[PDB]
């Protein structure tokens, strides 16, 4: 920890960050760079309430935690040298930097077979993208959406309830193949097709011709306008350019570091280990953005801290589908607990690897998923037979341990 | 670059590096720390004219260009302490570092099914391995080789042209899926099973019993030896004991740089960027060892030198097989030159995408190797009628560009 501090990206991850210096005892010199010109802002909501209530003074992020940070808006970090110790800015001027810092997310993968379209084909990442989409959220129109991740379905529930015809196109033969288990992902597609969702799987968008989208199949889907949620692209550019080893995505181990001294990264833009997987992974999460900005900031002021060390997770909300997933989709065994039913959904799921938990799913049973987080983050070997008898709780397994 | 430097691993790239350290003016302190007890040797030769004629006094590397180095012969470093600049030493002794460089390489993957097994099994990387395994090459007795990659099918070459009987089995529906064209390995495979290896595509090993081989179609293969060749396990435990960021490999940037201020990593340990795919890999070849060593080196003495920049290849000898490979194993348009036959083999193959050139291959055709590496180099984009038209030579097409 060397001042003066620079921070690129005015994210989650930059936010959690400055805000855990200045509460770990950091007195020096913070600036943070934030391409957006907008008061820092989290960006679950967009997919979600702020899709319907379009406020976005309910979604800032608290920034009061953080004191004594200039928070440069509007402003993009074009280039920086690290030998010099200097960041170049779009508006002409330099900043010196003791420790930088790179935490400038993810941005949405285009589609190259919709390129060249003449028609709306919008992404979904920042307040500016959700506001568009919103306006042309209209009742009756038709919405395509490709991809069935997790924004894409996110955002098939919100059309639906704003009384907008939805059909999604999505490659493989599940939902959510990245970070959800099976069982999960086939009820989830249940759900959505009992809600008037056209699903279109191992499907792929070839082109498109006057307002018509064209498929694999040689076949049509006409729409008003297109969402496109095919996954996202790590914001390295600046990385790449200053010769520190990326692959979509800035490497940095558990202190955050690059390979590049002085040089730290945090959140979406990184590839780090997963310790469940043990292999190195972008964690694309609102909880890793802020735990690793928070763990890194600490290891900084305090190097006696350990290192990041929280294990994944996270959550979506589809329409009547509150749903939570912790560590890996599957292991060698899952376990069910309650009926997998679209009468009042609620259910969980507990994926073993040799009876260790290695992951979690809730879904509207939010009251299990913090004692499973706890059970997976020491590795617990819980009886099999008593994880799926439903007269067990899981508070007072965790507990014990 | 801060004296003293210490470097872990005596192989190519270790003996590579310190010699570029020299030769570009270094004159500080410079300690090697080699497990093995061997004067520095090259490996290549293991499966090749070692295993014919046994004489390791062929086979060793060149120190002399490496004047002035306390080389720690049969000594294992056990830990460092990146905080400290140490380094700990199995037998009790410990070396301070101004610049640490960990090129400790890779070891054979075991095969998990027979490691109960109660019959000779063994691996080869060493030359305490090729002594073993060539002491068991007794004529007319059978060789079970596990692995149809390039070490595997050196050593089928040399132990059919010894008299012994060789079988193989693969667990992929062709051999050298890893890092060579399908046209190459269709050959390959009609060479060696013309010269009388019994192959053996989509099996697996599930087991041994009394001195049979268990494969997983439900049938057996007796053998007297088997040789494991399934790929290699970077050695990178001191650097994820230290908090290196390393997944199956230490990620380095192109200067060599490690995720730990002070401490840099070279060779088969490495992950690193192919700078013609884009992504990092672990790049496993005897001219990357040498390549990245002399490069890190170099730009270390004088920072003002580029990164390592050098484009992947490798070559394999098996039996009548001089097979060169250079670049990416496909690409949008394969061009071939010569006829395949396994009469007087001698082809060429270049591999395009949109015209340009990103992987070659000589069968017996080392002269159009050369030419065709410059042509890569550049990202040529040849007359693809010329590429292929016997007429044309390479070496002034090269020259011309
Ligand atoms: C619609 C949507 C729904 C989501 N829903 C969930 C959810 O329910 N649960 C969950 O766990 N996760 C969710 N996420 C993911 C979560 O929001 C991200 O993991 C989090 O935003 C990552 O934070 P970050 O700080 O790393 O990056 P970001 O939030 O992307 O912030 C990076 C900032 O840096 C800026 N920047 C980039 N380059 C430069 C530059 N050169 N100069 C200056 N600034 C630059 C970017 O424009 C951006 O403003 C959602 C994301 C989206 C978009
Ligand atoms: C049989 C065989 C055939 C090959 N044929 C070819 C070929 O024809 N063409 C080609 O391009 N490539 C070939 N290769 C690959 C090539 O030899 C390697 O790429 C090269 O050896 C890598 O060099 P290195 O210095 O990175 O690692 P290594 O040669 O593995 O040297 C690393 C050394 O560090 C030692 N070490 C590890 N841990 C410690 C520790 N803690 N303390 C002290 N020492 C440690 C290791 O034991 C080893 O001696 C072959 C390899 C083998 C084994
Ligand atoms: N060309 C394609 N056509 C159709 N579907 C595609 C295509 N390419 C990928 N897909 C599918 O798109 C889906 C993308 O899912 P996610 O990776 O969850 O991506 P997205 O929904 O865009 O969200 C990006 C990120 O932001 C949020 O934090 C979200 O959790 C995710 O981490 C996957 O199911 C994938 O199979
Ligand atoms: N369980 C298995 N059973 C059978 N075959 C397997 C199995 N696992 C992997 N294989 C096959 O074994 C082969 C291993 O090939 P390489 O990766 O070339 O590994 P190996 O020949 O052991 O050499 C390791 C390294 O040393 C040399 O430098 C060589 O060039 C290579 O880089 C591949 O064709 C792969 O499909």
């Amino acid at each position: 920890l060397k001042a003066p501090v620079v921070v690129l990206g005015a994210g989650l991850a930059s936010v959690s960050f400055v805000a855990e210096l200045r509460q770990a005892g950091y007195q020096g010199l913070i600036t943070v760079v934030g391409d957006e010109a907008e008061r820092p802002y989290d960006r679950p909501p967009l997919s979600k309430d702020f899709m319907a209530h379009g406020d976005a003074e309910k979604i800032r992020l608290d920034c009061k935690r953080a004191p004594e940070v200039e928070w440069l808006l509007g402003v993009t970090a074009q280039s920086f040298d690290p030998q010099a110790h200097t960041v170049a800015l779009s508006d002409g001027r330099t900043l010196p930097y003791g420790t930088l810092v790179l935490a400038t997310g993810a941005a949405p993968r285009a589609l190259p077979t919709l390129q060249g379209a003449t028609m709306p084909v919008h992404t979904l990442r920042t307040l500016e993208d959700a506001r568009r989409i919103q306006a042309g959220l209209r009742p009756q129109s038709r919405l395509l959406i490709v991809g069935g991740g997790v924004i894409g379905l996110e955002l098939a529930a919100t059309a639906r309830t704003a009384g907008v015809h939805v059909s999604l196109v999505e490659t493989q033969p599940r939902l959510m193949s990245r970070a959800a288990p099976a069982t999960l992902a086939d009820f989830v597609a249940r759900y959505h097709a009992a809600q008037g969702v056209d699903l279109r799987f191992e499907r792929s968008v070839t082109g498109s011709v006057d307002g018509v989208v064209l498929l694999d199949d040689g076949t049509r889907i006409a729409a008003d306008m297109v969402v496109v949620g095919i996954g996202v692209l790590a914001n390295d550019a600046l990385a790449r350019a200053a010769g520190l080893a990326c692959d979509d995505g800035i490497f940095v181990d558990a202190y955050g570091r690059t390979t590049c001294p002085d040089v730290y990264a945090l959140g979406d833009v990184t590839r780090q280990r997963n310790p469940l997987s043990g292999r190195f992974e972008r964690i694309e999460t609102w909880s890793n953005a802020q735990n690793q900005g928070i763990a890194v900031a600490r290891h900084l002021v305090d190097p006696t801290a350990p290192g990041y060390a929280e294990l994944p997770w996270y959550w979506s909300d589809q329409g009547a589908l509150r749903i939570q997933v912790a560590g890996l989709a599957s292991g060698d065994e899952e376990i069910v607990r309650g009926e997998v039913s679209l009468d009042a959904p609620k259910f969980t799921l507990i994926e073993l690897q040799k009876g260790r938990i290695v992951g979690a799913t809730c879904v509207n049973n939010a009251r299990d998923f913090a004692p499973l987080r706890r059970l997976l983050a020491v590795g617990a070997k819980p009886d099999r037979a008593a994880l799926a008898d439903p007269a067990t709780d899981l508070r007072k397994l965790a507990a014990a341990v």
